[PDB]
């Protein structure tokens, strides 16, 4: 009933009791595990019991569980749902909910920071114009001249009678991908489709490898609108290498701020279709995935040739050697430019501390092993040797369909 | 779409559906409420006969004689044997098919492209520990083939009703001793402290090195295990050196050629083979990353980084990643120089992708444990990282079994 969870490096055992609080089914069954899938295929009464559960979470968090303020808030929500089929969160509850969604996020290795999150309430937004202003403030706040600060901005919730507020971009800052005649891509191949949408909605495209995309913001039931981010708001870091001088000449660069803008924040049965959030990078995201993935910037071979490695055979481990230097260039360049970054060793070590904190606090912590273990040097980090239980707790970040 | 798991490769954008998981007759550890996929060990004549029938059906399908007289007659023969004895026995070619199918079905093995090429040694006539030793020595000689390694398995008699099991106490046929020191530390391989201490208790005179090959503790039914030293000339080892770092040879590191698992249960059609050691060749990351660099194993990362003169006082110099790469390169280079079969993690995972494609066409899927298939260094640099995988238990299977002590 309660899974035994072992660390194979240290020989220590815990039992996860938190997982019994999951009310939401994942993709696995006893016949087969689908834990490696990225996206698997998945009324008053239901809303009212999610609302109640969450309000119960909130009053318990402020050690006022059972008080008058608690009973009366439950009645307000009941009264509101029974009349209108929905209800609204107080700001303090929203702040609690956002932090809890982050805490509960099984694919996030940065969760030791969960208690430290700036929550901007943007639920009084009524136009794409206003959305843009809120997004510009978020970026300015979060960026903080390189001293990055975790933030979320929460736009108006989904409503039965109408379309969603949506940010069409997957991140607030992304580079364009331009499909060429010859079928190759100039820029970031992950972004070809959003780049084409921006052009279709009136953007004058660039022609570089690192052109920052405009935002396509959508107010309910209206065509999305295009807004260019003022270049001064978008902090970027040129990549150099500590010892390899030719590396700067690659002209490589990356932006400071990872800010997810296409996920749905669910709190107490309410759904927030636009709720972009940002922290700071772990270096492997840039060094290994963004720059080295074969379907991304795919620079490995170029770096290897510059390093004069033998690219003829896999057994020279030229790929591994080049990937290491690229990750080192990322860490050094962010450190030089005084922009917050964490390496995968420091990050996984802080995650292990988080696992221990959450064991004491809640009797468990949902974690997706495949996402927590970094994409290089897996077993050289302490998380490789740690068993993990994966389940869905609410409040939660979820995937949602693309608006187009 | 189709009512089967949809499986995506995120590098290539291609999709498949796994229909093979429909054949699974055994539950894994996951439920809709929680995924337990990362757990290393997840926790009568009626049951036997249905398992036997199933296996015999698998056999007759594979030789394209499904529904035939010979098929119906073998079915009849199996249930009559079970009806009078409680068990039955496999024909020789049924054992061959079953052993290969068990390797084919193993979700955690990246080497499965080779599955059809497995020498099956039938040792079901073995009746003593002395004879097990002879059989094991012959397996080692054949499998090692002076460096040109060959996949093999040796199968000892099956579990019987109210008779003891054949067991090899060692987890592998070749392992290094781990000696617990007075300071609490371990000289040798810390993974092998317990088996080393069992060998000593059973009369082995222990060495005092970092790479002492362990003796075999072999158990015939209802007898105490008996101790057997492998004659050194049979155990091929590879001294470790680096292609450009000249001091690496001075570390005195080495590893053995033959990875041979000896504590797993081979299950075929309800029958349980408690002693059935099998061997392949190494993937280089097994040695260079896990055996040598695991903090709870030889733990040599720091030593090697100091020699390379790296900054070991901070994580952001990536000293661990740099040392690990050179240790891995040294492993590959030394095996190559010594002419001993080895495969790097890039060639292995590329061949595994080919195997997934083969099995898609042959069987409509392939059970795979993502966390085990993706190598422990350079994960996303290999094609399997971007491949979604479905994990399920098919039979015939290799299973874990409790330690005999
Ligand atoms: C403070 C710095 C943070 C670091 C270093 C960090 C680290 C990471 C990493 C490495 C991933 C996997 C990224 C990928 O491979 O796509 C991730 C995922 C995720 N993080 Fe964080 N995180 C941070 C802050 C945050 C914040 C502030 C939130 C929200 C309030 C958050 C919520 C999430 C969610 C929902 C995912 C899963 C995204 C997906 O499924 O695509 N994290 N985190
Ligand atoms: C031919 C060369 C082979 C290669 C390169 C190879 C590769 C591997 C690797 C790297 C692992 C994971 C090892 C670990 O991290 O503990 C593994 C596991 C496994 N392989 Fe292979 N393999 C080969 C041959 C074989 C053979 C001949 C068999 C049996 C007939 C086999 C069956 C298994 C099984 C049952 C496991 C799971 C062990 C466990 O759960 O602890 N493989 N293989
Ligand atoms: C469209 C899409 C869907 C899906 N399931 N997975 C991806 C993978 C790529 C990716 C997508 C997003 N939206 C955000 C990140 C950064 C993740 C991140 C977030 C934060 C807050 C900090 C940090 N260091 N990294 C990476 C894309
Ligand atoms: C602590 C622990 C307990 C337990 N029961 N199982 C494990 C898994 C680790 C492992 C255990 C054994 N016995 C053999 C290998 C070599 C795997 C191998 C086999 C073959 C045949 C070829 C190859 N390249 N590698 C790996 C760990
Ligand atoms: C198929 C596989 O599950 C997929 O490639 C996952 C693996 N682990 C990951 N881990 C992180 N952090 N981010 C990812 O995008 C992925 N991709
Ligand atoms: C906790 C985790 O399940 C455990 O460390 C696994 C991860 N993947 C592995 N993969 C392989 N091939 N071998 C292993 O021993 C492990 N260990
Ligand atoms: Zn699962």
């Amino acid at each position: 009933k309660f899974p035994r969870v072992k660390n194979w490096e240290l020989g220590s055992i815990t039992y996860d009791t938190l997982c019994a609080q999951s009310q939401q089914d994942g993709p696995c069954t006893p016949r087969r595990c689908l834990g490696s899938l990225v996206l698997p295929r998945k009324p008053a009464e239901q809303l009212l019991s999610q609302a109640r559960d969450f309000i119960n979470q909130y009053y318990s968090s402020i050690k006022r569980s059972g008080s008058q303020a608690h009973e009366e808030r439950l009645q307000e929500v009941e009264a509101e749902v029974a009349s209108t089929g929905t209800y609204h969160l107080r700001e303090s509850e929203l702040v609690f909910g956002a932090k809890q969604a982050w805490r509960n996020a099984p694919r996030c290795v940065g969760r030791i920071q969960w208690g430290k999150l700036q929550v901007f309430d943007a639920r009084d937004c009524s136009s794409a114009q206003e959305m843009f202003t809120y997004i510009c403030n978020h970026i300015k706040y979060a960026t903080n001249r390189g001293n990055l600060r975790s933030a979320i901005t929460v736009f108006p919730q989904r409503a039965p009678g109408r379309g969603d507020f949506r940010i069409w971009n997957s991140q607030l800052v992304r580079y364009a991908g331009y499909r060429q005649q010859d079928g190759s891509v100039r820029g970031d191949p992950a972004n070809v489709e959003i780049t084409e949408l921006c052009i279709q909605h009136g953007w004058t495209p660039g022609n570089g490898r690192f052109d920052v995309l405009p935002l396509l913001l959508q107010a309910p039931d209206e065509a999305p609108e295009l807004f260019v981010l003022p270049p001064e708001l978008v902090l970027e870091v040129p990549l150099e290498h500590p010892t390899l001088e030719w590396f700067a000449a690659l002209g490589l660069r990356w932006y400071a701020l990872p800010a997810v803008s296409n996920m749905l924040l669910e709190i107490g049965g309410l759904e927030f279709s636009a709720a972009p959030f940002s922290g700071w990078y772990m270096s492997t995201e840039i060094g290994t995935r963004d720059l080295c993935d074969p379907h991304r910037y795919n620079i490995l071979e170029d770096v290897a040739v510059c390093m004069d490695l033998d690219t003829r055979t896999t057994s020279s481990l030229w790929k591994d050697k080049a990937a290491v230097e690229i990750n080192l260039a990322v860490l050094h360049s962010f450190q030089l430019a005084k922009v917050t970054i964490v390496d995968h060793h420091a990050a996984t070590v802080s995650f292990m501390k988080h696992l221990d904190n959450e064991q004491k606090a809640r009797g468990g912590c949902p974690a997706d092993w495949a996402w927590i273990v970094p994409p290089i040097s897996g077993s050289l980090t302490p998380v490789f040797h740690q068993e993990m239980v994966n389940y869905i707790l609410s409040p939660a970040f979820r995937y949602q369909p693309d608006p187009w």
